[PDB]
């Protein structure tokens, strides 16, 4: 029940991994605010 | 013929791709730190 | 209703799928926060 057949169209399977990888970035991206002094930029 | 390339097609991999999310929701969860539309940000 | 669509199917994929979840931990030790020895709270 939790995982879907997807047996119509398959294939948006991987175009859905895409989108979260971008959901992640958008969430490290909100977490980049106010850099650390700790680490020393180049 | 789907995956044939890929020998291993484990179904638990679909679960773990749904824990994935949830932790993201998660994230996103404690940064929206429900805000109340009844006072306005200045 | 398909078979080998697509030509390309690398194993990388599966690599990065890893590393994404890595990102997504390391998110999450940022929200929990360790709590410093330092202070004492009941």
């Amino acid at each position: 029940s939790a995982d879907d057949d997807n047996f119509l169209v398959p294939i948006a399977v991987g175009a859905a991994l895409a989108g979260v990888l971008i959901l992640v970035l958008l969430a490290y991206f909100i977490g980049l605010k106010h850099h650390h002094a700790g680490y020393e930029q180049f």
